């Protein structure tokens, strides 16, 4: 009585042959994973940076942004391992545009087959220039269409507590960051990393698009992302110290999101959070292994203009350069301290 | 790479043929929905009570429990609309038994096909005696196996914020209670009821076991459940008032969970919460339209070693049957007194 209908869906396998990854795409995705792993598990002293638009609504703008970020990445690679945020799925407070896959025309017509085709072509396009990508894993079915291209998955603050998402993460072939809860505390993200590291059994959709029972092996590459929230921002030294105190043995390093709760509703704060995070890193803080930044070609946001976000406000490209070059410098200073 | 393997799964349609609902089961599920709707939307001045075990691990003990509840329910039906908690799916803090579907043998063998058979067979058994059931809709796939039998769904505190669960609720053909967040605040449940009231378009599994694009119509029968949390319990008149102040026009009545965060680590607190909720109801509080209670044959809980003690929860601690009966009779008395105030 509350289903209007069901519309046919191309299977993940079909979409994969219709939009094949190139050899460069596959290699890039594998490289982003290895580099991300090496950083969060403490094998490498660089910082893992997940940086880019809040959401992707426009493939051509995403490509321009990617080409700039790939160049800067090549400049800063001795110090930062940079993965582009190419987020396809957006969790809403109540209702609103859910992203590229859900409604690619952004006009409430919801052509999910086209959204999947655009998302995959986008992920091929970005990785084919040698730039790794990451996305929030909101839908538990869409990763079958796209995982082969993905180097990093986030679980958003609103789903970190969800058993289905901990299950999903336990089977993903790449590192997964759990955002702290929207109340600003970390316990649910700590719990989520514990849960995701275990093997799970649950019903899931396969590559031929039918439901089956999946057994996962557990994902040892999950980590907490500090993203602020109602109790306050948590990118400062006390917050980091409190976080480190709640991490179990075996934990991976922490990532700090400069945006969302940590920006206090003003995207212009991201470079201020950077300064505070840089000061900790530069002076010897080794538990901070990652950062996340909402960045776009042009700054701010707009309601539903080229290179301007239609979801959260982002810093613009030039501020992005200055932020990442500062962070790289802090990484070099931490290396000095650690000698 | 982190996928150990895939095992075949019977489709919802196949299981439904294999384990058909009886005409009594079906009418029972429909009646439970009607009564719950009429209560949360203010048509009926009885209270909707979702009561029963934290989880079901034993079909035969659930059946004995269901028979006692159906008896008491027939006695108290002028005042209380009763739906049994028959919870199949358990969200864990980190890890632990996820319930009857996931591991019906409770021994880490995860025979999910047998779990879905046991669950469906259980749902037909309980509803076939005229007692409506409710469950937490934790899995977004399993409701295709079972929804024909279900009169109430809960979205748990840990999934009330999840867009997937709000999408799920928007296409369910029964009322859905969204618990407040584990931090004890209710904005996320209020936001959830708004989200689930809209049509959504998302990928989901159909009765033939294949993925397709689902379009839902939106669910106007969603309501907030107050279940306490970090900030403190929230069953008292001030919390209730604060809850009513956040509800938008068009909102349904509130439900109060006597257990979980509202019982402060102690199942013995459930009757204390009952007393405070009853005082509010008996004195004219009309926005409280529902309550939820973790109740079993016997009180308390036990660890999982089969060597299990009969009629005792293997998840959260419950009040035993005898306490349950006292609580429910007192709640019916408050409903009666509320009717006097309203005249
Ligand atoms: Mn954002
Ligand atoms: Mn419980």
């Amino acid at each position: 009585v509350r289903i209007l209908g069901y519309d046919p869906l191309a299977s993940p396998a079909l979409l994969q042959v219709q939009i094949p990854a190139t050899p460069t795409s596959l290699e890039t995705a594998k490289r982003g994973r290895r580099e991300a792993i090496d950083i969060i598990t403490g094998k490498d002293d660089r910082v893992l940076v997940i940086v880019g638009p809040c959401s992707i609504h426009d493939l051509e703008a995403a490509q321009e942004y990617a080409l700039r970020l790939k160049k800067l990445s090549d400049e800063l690679k001795g110090d930062l391992s940079i993965i582009m945020r190419a987020y396809l799925e957006k969790p809403r407070t109540t209702v609103g545009w859910k992203g590229l896959i859900n409604d690619p025309d952004v006009n409430n017509t919801f052509n999910i087959n086209k959204g999947l085709q655009s998302a995959r072509q986008l992920f091929v396009n970005l990785t084919n220039i040698g730039l790794p990508i990451g996305s929030e894993m909101l839908d538990t079915i869409s990763p079958q269409y796209l995982a082969d291209l993905v180097s990093f998955g986030a679980i958003g603050a609103r789903t970190t507590e969800s058993q289905l998402h901990r299950e999903l993460a336990s089977g993903l072939s790449f590192p997964v960051g759990f955002k702290n809860g929207t109340d600003g505390t970390l316990n649910v993200a700590v719990d989520a990393c514990q849960a995701a590291a275990h093997s799970h059994h649950f019903m899931g959709v396969t590559k031929h698009g039918v439901a089956a029972i999946t057994t996962t092996k557990g994902n040892e590459h999950c980590f907490v992302i500090l993203r602020g929230g109602k109790k306050g921002t948590n990118y400062d030294a006390k917050s980091v110290a409190e976080a480190k105190a709640q991490l179990p043995a075996g934990s991976n390093g922490l990532m700090i999101d400069y945006s969302h709760g940590n920006s206090n509703k003003d995207f212009r704060n991201q470079p201020k959070v950077n300064d505070v995070v840089c000061e900790q890193i530069a002076n010897g803080e080794n538990a901070i292994t990652g950062v996340m930044i909402e960045s776009n070609i042009n700054e701010g946001n707009q309601g539903i203009k080229y290179g301007v976000s239609i979801t959260d406000a982002c810093i613009g490209w030039e501020t992005t350069e200055d932020v990442l070059r500062k962070l790289a410098a802090a990484v070099r200073q931490r290396r000095e301290v650690n000698k």
